[PDB]
C-alpha cells in the first residue's frame, strides 16, 4: 500500500504524531522549493518519481506570499495548490500546505489573506484525511505569545471546515523553537496553542546549527508534538557545504523520536540544499543518479532506507 493506505487518517497522541490505530508514525519526504519559482519542477514525472522511487510519505506544498508569491495572483495561486493537493493523493502521499511567510516575518501581515485561503482550502479537501496545514512556516521578529494568538485567529478558520485535521504552527526565530532569538521549546509548553490535534514546527540547516539546535529538537519532543517541516545539510541559506556527519546525528534523532521530516528541496535550484542540478526540470529528469546533488543522493538514500 502507499503512505496514505498505510497509515490513514493521522492524528496528533499524545506527544507524536500517530496512524489511525494509535501507533506512532514517522512520515518523511520533501518540501518543494517556492512555487512561484519551481513550479516547473512539479510535473507527472517528478511527482511519481518522489512518490515510487524516492518513496517519500509526504510532500510540503510550500507556497510563498510575498516574493512573487500568493499575493501576485491569489486566485492563480490558489488553483496550482488544489491541483497539487489532488496530485499528492492520487499518488499517495501526505501533503501539507505550506503558508510560507517569511519576510515580512510577522504571521500577522498576512492574517487576512490565510483565512481567506485556508477557508477555501479546507472546505474544498475536508474529505481528504492526508492533508496538514501549515499555518505560518517561518515567524519571525515577533514573540512567541504573538505567533500563539495567531494561530488562535486562524486554527478555529479551518476547524470551522475541516475539524479533523492536523495543523502545524510555526515557532519563534525562523521556526527554532526560539533557538535563533535566545530561547526554546519551553517557552512553547508553558504558553501553548489553544487547541489540540496541534504540531509545532523546527527547522534546521545541519552546516550551521550544531548541538544547540539539535538539544533543543530533543527538549521539544519530550513537551509536545514537532514536525520538521524545513530542513537542510547545508547553511542556513539553503547553500554551501554539506554536513552529513551532523546531519545524520539529526536523522537518528528524527528516527528515535518518529519526529516526520520533509527536507528542503525538491527543485533544480542552483543552491546546493535544491536536490537536482540546474536544468533538470526542462529536461523532464532524470529525478535519480547524475542529475542529484550530493544532498539529493543523500536524502533519497535516507527516503529509500
Ligand atoms: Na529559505
Ligand atoms: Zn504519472
Ligand atoms: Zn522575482
Ligand atoms: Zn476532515
Ligand atoms: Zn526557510
Amino acid at each position: 500500500g502507499t503512505p496514505v493506505e498505510r497509515y490513514g487518517k493521522v492524528q496528533v497522541c499524545g506527544t507524536q504524531l500517530c496512524d489511525e490505530h494509535g501507533n506512532p508514525v514517522q512520515l518523511r519526504g520533501m518540501s518543494t522549493h517556492g512555487i512561484q519559482w519551481f513550479d516547473h519542477c512539479l510535473t507527472d514525472s517528478s511527482l511519481d518519481a518522489l512518490a515510487y522511487d524516492w518513496k517519500a510519505d509526504i510532500i510540503r506544498l510550500s507556497m510563498y506570499i510575498q516574493e512573487d508569491g500568493y499575493e501576485t495572483n491569489p486566485r492563480g495561486f490558489t488553483d496550482r495548490m488544489h491541483q497539487l493537493i489532488d496530485m499528492a493523493t492520487a499518488r499517495g502521499l501526505y501533503v501539507i500546505v505550506d503558508w510560507h511567510i517569511l519576510t515580512p516575518g510577522d504571521p500577522h501581515y498576512n492574517l487576512d489573506r490565510a483565512k481567506t485561503f485556508f477557508a477555501e482550502i479546507a472546505q474544498r479537501h475536508a474529505s481528504k484525511t492526508n492533508v496538514l496545514y501549515e499555518i505560518a512556516n517561518e515567524p519571525n521578529g515577533v514573540s512567541w505569545a504573538s505567533i500563539k494568538s495567531y494561530a488562535e485567529e486562524v486554527i478555529p478558520v479551518i476547524r470551522q471546515r475541516d475539524p479533523d485535521s492536523v495543523i502545524i504552527v510555526g515557532t519563534r526565530g525562523w521556526s527554532s523553537l526560539g533557538v535563533s532569538e535566545g530561547s526554546g521549546p519551553a517557552e512553547i509548553a508553558a504558553n501553548p496553542v489553544n487547541a489540540s490535534n496541534i504540531m509545532y514546527a523546527f527547522h534546521f540547516y545541519a552546516a550551521s546549527h550544531r548541538d544547540n539546535y539539535l538539544n533543543a529538537l530533543r527538549e521539544a519532543s519530550e513537551l509536545f508534538p514537532v514536525f520538521v517541516t524545513e530542513f537542510g545539510t547545508e547553511t542556513y541559506t539553503g547553500d554551501g557545504a554539506n554536513d552529513f556527519q551532523m546531519a545524520d546525528r539529526y536523522i537518528d534523532l528524527m528516527a528515535e523520536r518518529k519526529i516526520g521530516w520533509t527536507k528542503w528541496n525538491y527543485s533544480d535550484d542552483f543552491r546546493s540544499g535544491a536536490v537536482f542540478q540546474p536544468g533538470t526540470c526542462a529536461s523532464g529528469g532524470p529525478w535519480s543518479g547524475s542529475s542529484l546533488k550530493a544532498s539529493g543522493q543523500w536524502v533519497r538514500s535516507k527516503l529509500q532506507s
